[PDB]
């Protein structure tokens, strides 16, 4: 047959616009972004608003401790720069270095002065599959393109595994990964290789949309992968052919305050 993941992949594409737009808001956590709309719109970089979505996704994870930020931080495909920032926040971090592509079609680093900006460190055309793998204390890394083939899918995320684990020989003990599509039989026997050799586990963040089945790489996590992705999906196909569309649950942004650090 083929897996649960795969079946959801297929009755997603299959869904009118209003259906789709529709479910894939269906009951996931989301955060409130008006107010930094208003901000970045003003120019006001020292309001501790966000500068995307993944700040909050992170403090989803960093709140449940499966993953702890330490010493010298690396996070590949650093976008506009929502962990960098965050990580940035934190007590035990000394030092935020960022990567990311740039160009068209590619986020370009934001500048904010979010509480310890001053140790961030972004920089932009820098293609991190040929980036020579850096020490660190935590890597972070959040790469990964939707397609509407599981396939290319499935070998996007191949390429960033195969990438990662040249960053996590060098011993951060720390680290967070998207998996892009954890539900295919390749990745997992990957994520299967590479979790006995590095530990963590799988994890969901409600945060993530249900048009996308990714899952996080984490430390801090242990347990049955195979398990893990299979919840995920019941809960992703259990969300679809819906009654009454309730739509998402609205939270509070994280604020990231203002100000430097001396380290
Ligand atoms: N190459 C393309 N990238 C696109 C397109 N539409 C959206 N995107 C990008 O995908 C990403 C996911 O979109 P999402 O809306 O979920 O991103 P976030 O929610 O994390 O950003 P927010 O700031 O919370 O609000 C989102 C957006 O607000 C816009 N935005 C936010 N910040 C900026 C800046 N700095 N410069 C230009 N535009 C910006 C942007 O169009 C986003 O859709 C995001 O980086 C977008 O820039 C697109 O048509 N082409
Ligand atoms: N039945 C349907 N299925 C769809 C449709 N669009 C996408 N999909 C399926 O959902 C999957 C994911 O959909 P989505 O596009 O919501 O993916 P993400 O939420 O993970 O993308 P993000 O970057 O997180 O932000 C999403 C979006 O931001 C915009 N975006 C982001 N990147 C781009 C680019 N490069 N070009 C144009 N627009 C872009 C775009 O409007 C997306 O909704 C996708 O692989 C498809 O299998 C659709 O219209 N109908
Ligand atoms: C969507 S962002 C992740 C969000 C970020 N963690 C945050 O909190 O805002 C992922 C970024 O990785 C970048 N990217 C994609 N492929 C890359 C590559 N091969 N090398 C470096 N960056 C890449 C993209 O430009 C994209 O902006």
């Amino acid at each position: 047959g083929r897996t649960l993941g795969e079946q959801w992949k297929e009755k997603l594409n299959a869904m009118g616009k209003e259906e789709f737009f529709s479910y894939r808001k269906e009951a996931i956590l989301e955060v409130d972004r008006t107010e930094a709309r208003r901000a970045r719109r003003e120019g006001n970089k020292v309001g501790g608003h966000p500068v995307s979505r993944g700040t909050a996704k992170l403090r989803w994870l960093v709140e449940r401790r499966f993953v702890q930020p330490i010493g010298k931080v690396v996070d590949l495909g650093c976008g506009r720069g929502g962990w960098s920032y965050y990580a940035a926040t934190m007590k035990n971090v000394q030092e935020v270095r960022g990567y990311t592509k740039g160009g068209p079609g590619h986020e370009e680093p934001m500048l904010m002065q979010s509480y310890g900006w001053n140790i961030v460190t972004m920089k932009s055309g820098v293609d991190v599959f040929y980036k020579p793998s850096e020490i660190s204390d935590t890597l972070l890394c959040d790469i990964g393109e939707s397609s509407p083939s599981a396939e290319i899918e499935e070998q996007r995320t191949l390429r960033i595994l195969e990438m990662v684990s040249d960053w996590l020989s060098r011993g951060p003990k720390e680290f967070c990964i998207k998996i892009l599509c954890p539900y295919m039989p390749k990745v997992i026997e990957k994520l299967e290789s590479l979790q006995r050799r590095f530990g963590g586990g799988l994890v969901r963040v409600p945060l993530s949309r249900n048009s996308n089945h990714e899952m996080y790489w984490v430390s801090g996590a242990s347990g049955n992968i195979v398990h893990a992705v299979n919840m995920t999906s019941q809960v992703l196909i259990g969300r679809m052919d819906k009654k009454i569309w309730k739509g998402p649950k609205y939270e509070e942004d994280v604020n990231l305050g203002s100000g430097t650090r001396a380290v």
